[PDB]
Protein backbone atom coordinates (compact mmCIF):
# COMPACT_ATOMS: atom_id res chain seq x y z
CA UNK A 1 0.00 0.00 0.00
CA UNK A 2 1.48 3.00 -1.35
CA UNK A 3 -0.07 7.10 -1.56
CA UNK A 4 -2.71 6.86 -4.04
CA UNK A 5 -3.93 9.92 -5.39
CA UNK A 6 -6.55 10.13 -8.02
CA UNK A 7 -5.76 14.00 -9.22
CA UNK A 8 -9.20 14.79 -11.58
CA UNK A 9 -10.15 18.64 -12.79
CA UNK A 10 -13.35 20.04 -14.48
CA UNK A 11 -11.11 20.64 -17.69
CA UNK A 12 -9.61 18.13 -19.47
CA UNK A 13 -8.68 18.67 -23.13
CA UNK A 14 -9.75 15.53 -25.65
CA UNK A 15 -7.47 16.65 -28.69
CA UNK A 16 -4.53 15.87 -26.62
CA UNK A 17 -5.38 14.65 -23.18
CA UNK A 18 -4.15 17.20 -20.97
CA UNK A 19 -5.93 18.89 -17.91
CA UNK A 20 -5.65 22.72 -16.58
CA UNK A 21 -6.84 23.71 -12.82
CA UNK A 22 -8.19 26.49 -14.13
CA UNK A 23 -10.22 27.24 -17.49
CA UNK A 24 -7.93 29.95 -19.16
CA UNK A 25 -5.55 27.96 -18.64
CA UNK A 26 -7.23 25.41 -21.36
CA UNK A 27 -8.00 27.93 -24.02
CA UNK A 28 -4.89 29.39 -23.86
CA UNK A 29 -3.55 25.78 -24.99
CA UNK A 30 -6.34 25.22 -27.38
CA UNK A 31 -5.00 27.47 -29.44
CA UNK A 32 -2.63 25.28 -30.34
CA UNK A 33 -5.07 22.81 -31.45
CA UNK A 34 -7.34 25.32 -33.33
CA UNK A 35 -3.94 26.96 -35.35
CA UNK A 36 -2.21 24.78 -37.64
CA UNK A 37 0.12 22.67 -36.74
CA UNK A 38 -2.41 21.33 -33.27
CA UNK A 39 0.05 17.39 -33.03
CA UNK A 40 3.57 19.11 -31.68
CA UNK A 41 4.90 16.98 -28.10
CA UNK A 42 2.26 14.86 -28.68
CA UNK A 43 3.78 11.49 -29.60
CA UNK A 44 2.57 8.50 -27.46
ZN1 LIG B 1 -5.07 19.62 -26.04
Amino acid sequence: GSSGSSGVKPYGCSECGKAFRSKSYLIIHMRTHTGEKPSGPSSG
